[PDB]
């Protein structure tokens, strides 16, 4: 049920409603989380990084869907304003974040949370908010592939 969440670009919002069961994980499956505001603050400022990175982010998805379909892994983004919850837990002061779950050990499957989980943290600024390559690799050491992204030379 999980899987079928995942929207025409292969990504799955986390709402209010489903985020209880999302940030309880599916075994064996890696959490990559977009942690972002699409959206002005309270300030009625927008966040140009989150905007920059959310392409780059659908970019580099849709290269692992495309060149390693094999692997186990789920895309998900949540709105700071759309899932208090998730903030609250998280204990987020800004955005964005790009966090990454490795699968619960299965002895250990449980007392896997987001909230809890250790994570990867991609370091996100705006000085690498549109390099796919970087962030291609990232993921693709995370998830033990070999990846070619979109880039020319």
């Amino acid at each position: 049920d999980i899987l079928q969440l995942k929207d025409d670009t292969g990504v799955i919002t986390v709402t209010a409603d489903n985020y209880p069961l999302l940030s309880r994980g599916v075994p064996g499956y890696f959490n990559i989380l977009y942690i972002t505001m699409r959206g002005t603050n309270s300030n009625g400022m927008s966040c140009q990084l989150c905007h920059d990175f959310e392409k780059t982010y659908h970019a580099v998805a849709d290269v692992i869907r495309s060149q390693a379909p094999q692997s186990l892994n789920l895309f998900f983004t949540v709105d700071v304003n759309e899932v208090p919850q998730l903030v609250k837990d998280l204990k987020l002061q800004n955005v964005p974040h790009l966090v990454v779950y490795p699968p619960a050990e299965s002895n250990k499957q449980s007392q896997f949370e987001w909230k809890t989980s250790p994570f990867y943290q991609y370091s996100l600024v705006p000085e690498n908010a549109e390099n796919t390559l970087q962030f291609g690799d990232f993921l693709a050491k995370i998830l033990n592939i070999s990846i070619t992204v979109p880039q020319a030379f």
